């Protein structure tokens, strides 16, 4: 695979968002992945709706957590593949309470047809990402609250408790790293991103990697 990849160089990644006090990391991870895959399929980069998932996907648990793979399945199996635009279904859970689902008044911004679940292998995830784009991953982010920059070598790696988005990597650095988009505003981390060491399953990053499929 290439020595380094960063899908921001393609303009494929939307701005960093703010999940607020809702436990909706799973939705930001899944939607961020869809946004990138939709762009990479040859469509304008579009902000898509986390709130659709948080409110409407009853296989996941709203502001009390969820799984990106469940979200992808809900979109295809219960929502006809459709993902509404953020503009037409804006986020309304920042205080920690998700409103009930509404089915009317929204605009379809993307469609997915399925999702892939990738091997539990950092090199194979990296190789897939190099060709096919950003990858949703579960991580242990329990130690991340005060991260301000650098390559996190120090990740607790005990329990998956967060979903984030791999957008690239750099295998050439002395400590190789993944490049991860978080959903805690651009005031956290490196303009809202984090680099974690790559190759030692830091933060359990290899355990639950997946991507939506467009087309």
């Amino acid at each position: 695979a290439p020595a380094a990849v960063d899908w921001r160089a393609r303009g494929a990644v939307t701005a960093v968002k703010d999940q607020g006090q809702c436990g909706s990391c799973w939705a930001f991870s899944a939607i961020g992945n869809v946004e990138c895959q939709w762009f990479l399929a040859g469509h304008p980069l579009t902000n898509l709706s986390e709130q659709m998932l948080v409110s409407c996907d009853k296989t996941d648990s709203g502001c009390s957590g969820g799984l990106m793979n469940n979200a992808f399945e809900w979109i295809v199996q219960e929502n006809n593949g459709a993902v509404y635009t953020e503009d037409s279904y804006p986020y309304a859970s920042g205080e920690g309470i998700s409103p009930p689902c509404t089915t009317s008044g929204h605009t379809v911004g993307a469609t997915i047809t399925g999702h892939v679940e990738l091997p539990q292998d950092e090199a194979q995830i990296a190789a897939w990402l190099a060709v096919n784009g950003p990858v949703a991953v579960a991580v242990d982010a329990s130690s991340w609250m005060t991260y301000t920059g650098g390559v996190m070598t120090s990740c607790v790696s005990e329990q998956l408790d967060h979903g984030v988005l791999l957008v690239g990597y750099n295998d050439s650095a002395a400590v190789p790293y993944w490049i991860i988009k978080n959903s805690w505003t651009t005031q956290w981390g490196e303009e809202g991103y984090i680099r974690i060491a790559k190759g030692s399953n830091q933060c359990l990053v290899k355990e639950e990697a997946s991507s939506a499929v467009v087309g």
